[PDB]
């Protein structure tokens, strides 16, 4: 029974979209049955904070790449899945992005991560280098 507030959720992302904002990261988060926002940032060493081993959440991140003429952002959507959520939250977490998606349509790439090491900056840029 999965419901996503989809007004609520579209103003972040729509906040991460505007590249003037200031706001790079914005997360979802299961508020019982509905997916609601979460947090916001302007640093991304605070949404890997966000990512413990004991939640499951959903992000939208843009990343500046490139340089002169291959400068751009880029734009992922990261479902987090701590290695402590059990295996039937963890599917119920992977089928429910298809709702997020509904909010979160565009993205370069996105990602299922349950590995700390896999939100680095470093690592994520270059999977969307590579992509």
């Amino acid at each position: 029974a999965t419901k996503i507030d989809k007004e609520a959720c579209r103003a972040a992302y729509n906040l991460v979209r505007d590249d003037g904002s200031a706001v790079i990261w914005v997360t979802f988060k299961y508020d019982g049955s509905t997916i609601v926002p979460g947090e916001q940032g302007a640093e991304y060493q605070h949404f890997i904070q966000q990512c413990t081993d004991d939640v499951r959440l959903f992000a939208f991140v843009r990343f500046t790449t490139g340089d002169a003429m291959s400068k751009r952002s880029k734009f992922a959507l990261i479902t987090w899945i701590g290695e402590n959520v059990s295996g039937l939250q963890r599917a119920k977490t992977g089928t429910d992005k298809t709702l997020v998606k509904e909010v979160v349509q565009n993205f370069a790439k996105e990602f299922v991560i349950s590995d700390r090491k896999e939100l680095e900056e470093d690592f994520i840029k270059s999977e969307l280098k590579k992509a």
